[PDB]
């Protein structure tokens, strides 16, 4: 699968071990993603950084 980068109008590929998508946010606004990957499982969300995954192609 393909996911987006921080800044939505630039994604890659899901790399090795990666296949699905992940959002990943900050205190500072959980309204708005700091940062924008793959990954291979779900991460765990903190109060202090959300994760967000998705098994769709650029859902991220």
């Amino acid at each position: 699968l393909k996911c987006n980068k921080l800044v939505p109008i630039a994604y890659k590929t899901c790399p090795e071990g990666k296949n699905l998508c992940y959002k990943m946010f900050m205190m500072s606004d959980l309204t708005i993603p700091v940062k924008r990957g793959c990954i291979d499982v779900c991460p765990k969300n903190s109060l202090l950084v959300k994760y967000v995954c998705c098994n769709t192609d650029r859902c991220n």
